[PDB]
C-alpha cells in the first residue's frame, strides 16, 4: 500500500526525528523536501549519520517513532 | 499537500498509539482499516478516548508520536 519513493536507513541504529532532544523535527508530514535535505538521524554508539532526501517531493509518511531502533534498510520516510 | 480523509482529535489531552505500554501499536503506515476498527487513544487525566476509523481505507500517514499532546481537531490519521 506504501507508495511513493521510501527513504531507507543505511544503518542499524536508533532513530531520531530531531537534531538534538529539544530541537524541532527536521521535517513533518506535508513539507516540501529537496535534495539535500536532513530527515532524520540514525544514531549507533554516538556514530550520528544525518539522512538525506535523494530526490525532491513532499514527505508523504514517516515511519519511525523517535528513539526507536531501526535495522539496515528498513523503511523510515515516504516522499510522494 | 496532506489529501485525504484526515481524522482528528475529538479532545484535549495526549495522543497514544497502543492500548497499554507494553502492546504493540493499533495501526501502521500501509494498514489497511476498516469503520468502528480503533486508531489510537487520546487521554486527559485517565479519561482514554478510543479513536475509531469512520471509514475504510488504508493508513497513509500518522502525524503524532505516542506520548504528545493533541488539541481539539488537531490531524492525527490520515486514510486513503
Ligand atoms: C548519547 O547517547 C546522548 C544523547 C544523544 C542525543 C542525540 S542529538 C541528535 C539526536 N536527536 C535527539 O533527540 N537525540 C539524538
Ligand atoms: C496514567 O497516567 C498511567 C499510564 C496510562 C497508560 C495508558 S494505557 C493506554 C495508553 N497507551 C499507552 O501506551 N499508555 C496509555
Amino acid at each position: 500500500e506504501i507508495s511513493g519513493h521510501i527513504v531507507r536507513s543505511p544503518m542499524v541504529g536508533t532513530f531520531y526525528r530531531t537534531p538534538s532532544p529539544d530541537a524541532k523535527a527536521f521535517i513533518e508530514v506535508g513539507q516540501k523536501v529537496n535534495v539535500g535535505d536532513t530527515l532524520c538521524i540514525v544514531e549507533a554508539m554516538k556514530m550520528m549519520n544525518q539522512i538525506e532526501a535523494d530526490k525532491s517531493g513532499t514527505v508523504k509518511a514517516i515511519l519511525v517513532e523517535s528513539g526507536q531502533p531501526v535495522e539496515f534498510d528498513e523503511p523510515l520516510v515516504v516522499i510522494e
